[PDB]
C-alpha cells in the first residue's frame, strides 16, 4: 500500500495499543524500544490512525500529515514524530504523548481558590517555550493558522509543545465552547491572508490566555460584536495582575499592520529578558 521509509518505520508488533485520546482517530500506546539507546524499554506514545470506514482522501490527508512532520524535523517545543507503521497492516503515525494535556486546561486547573502555583516566572517561561517552538516552525516554513493555548500540549516535565501544526472551520464553536475566529489576525479573518505574522497575532491572544490562567479571549463579547470591535481597532484591556512588560508584548502582537508586529525571534528575545530580570 505505502512505500517503506527505513528511517521512520517502527515494527507494529512492538506497539501495545491502549486508551482512545480523540477523533482520523488517536490512541495512547506503549512502544518498546522507541529510543535506540534503550532497546527494550517502554515509552508512552500517541498513535494517529484512520477510522474503520475511512475514504481514500482520509488516507491522503494522514499520509500528508506524516510527510510534513518528517520534513519539519525535531524540536523540544513541538509534538515530534517518533515513528510510522506503513507495512503489513494499517497506517499508524506515532508521535510524542504529553502527560498533562493542553495548556488551556493546564492553566485553568491551577487557578487558586490566595496564591496559585503558577507564579509570574513560570508563566513567562511557559510563554517563552511556546515562542521558541513557533520560532522553530517558522524557520521550517510552517504557518500554524490556529495557534492557541488549546493547541499547546504540556509534558510530565511541564515542557510546552506546539500541537497540530502538521495540517479548519473557524466559525464552528467547539464542544468546550471555543470560537477559533477569536485567535485570527484581522488579515486572516477579513482577507484570507495567513502568514507567520498572522501567527504572531494568535501568539498575542495565547499570551493573554496564559496571563488570565486560561481565560476566554474578548470575555463575554459575542462574535458579531467582535467583528465591529476589530474594525474600530479595539484591543483587549490589560488583564488583572498582568505587568506592562507582558501587556506591551500582547499589544505589539496585535498591531494592525503585520509588518509592525514583532517576529517570533524578537518575542523569544523579549520574553528571555523579562525572565532574566524577574528571576
Ligand atoms: C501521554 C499519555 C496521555 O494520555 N496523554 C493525554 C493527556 O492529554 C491528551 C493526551 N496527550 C496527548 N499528547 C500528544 C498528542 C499528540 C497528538 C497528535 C497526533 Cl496523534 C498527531 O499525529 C500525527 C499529530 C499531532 O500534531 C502535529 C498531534 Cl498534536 C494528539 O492528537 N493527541 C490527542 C495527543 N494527546
Amino acid at each position: 500500500d505505502l512505500p517503506l521509509d527505513p528511517l521512520w518505520e517502527f515494527p507494529r508488533d512492538r506497539l501495545v495499543l491502549g486508551k482512545p485520546l480523540g477523533e482520523g482517530q488517536v490512541v495512547r500506546a506503549e512502544a518498546f524500544g522507541m529510543d535506540p539507546a534503550r532497546p527494550d524499554q517502554a515509552s508512552t506514545v500517541a498513535v494517529k490512525m484512520l477510522k474503520d470506514n475511512a475514504s481514500d482522501k482520509d488516507l491522503a490527508d494522514l499520509v500528508s500529515e506524516m510527510e510534513v512532520m518528517k520534513l519539519i524535523g525535531r524540536h523540544k517545543n513541538i509534538i515530534n514524530l517518533l515513528g510510522v507503521c506503513t507495512q503489513e497492516g494499517p497506517l499508524y503515525v506515532i508521535v510524542e504523548c504529553a502527560a498533562k494535556g493542553n495548556l488551556r486546561e493546564f492553566l485553568r486547573a491551577r487557578r487558586p481558590p490566595s496564591e496559585g502555583p503558577l507564579s509570574f516566572p513560570v508563566l513567562v517561561s511557559c510563554a517563552y517555550q511556546v515562542a521558541r517552538g513557533m520560532q522553530y516552525l517558522e524557520s521550517r516554513k510552517c504557518i500554524h493558522r490556529d495557534l492557541a493555548a488549546r493547541n499547546v500540549l504540556v509534558t510530565e516535565d511541564n515542557v510546552m509543545k506546539i500541537a497540530d501544526f502538521g495540517l479548519i472551520d473557524y466559525y464552528k464553536k467547539t464542544s468546550n465552547g471555543r470560537l477559533p475566529v477569536k485567535w485570527m489576525a484581522p488579515e486572516a479573518l477579513f482577507d484570507r491572508v495567513y502568514t507567520h505574522q498572522s501567527d504572531v497575532w494568535s501568539f498575542g491572544i495565547l499570551l493573554w490566555e496564559i496571563f488570565t490562567l486560561g481565560g476566554s479571549p474578548y470575555p463575554g463579547i459575542p462574535v458579531e460584536e467582535l467583528f465591529s470591535l476589530l474594525r474600530e481597532g479595539h484591543r483587549m484591556d490589560r488583564p488583572p495582575h498582568c505587568p506592562p512588560e507582558l501587556y506591551g508584548l500582547m499589544r505589539e502582537c496585535w498591531h494592525a499592520a503585520p509588518s509592525q508586529r514583532p517576529t517570533f525571534k524578537q518575542l523569544v528575545e523579549a520574553l528571555d529578558k523579562v525572565l532574566l530580570a524577574v528571576s
